[PDB]
């Protein structure tokens, strides 16, 4: 639910929910 996090680099569960990307952060679609 929490997953991943602005800039939060880029885990593998955590995979940061569908919003930004998987670059050097988790930033939003840059």
């Amino acid at each position: 639910d929490d997953c991943g996090k602005l800039f939060s680099g880029c885990d593998t569960n955590a995979d940061c929910c569908e919003g930004y990307v998987c670059r050097l952060w988790c930033k939003l679609d840059w």
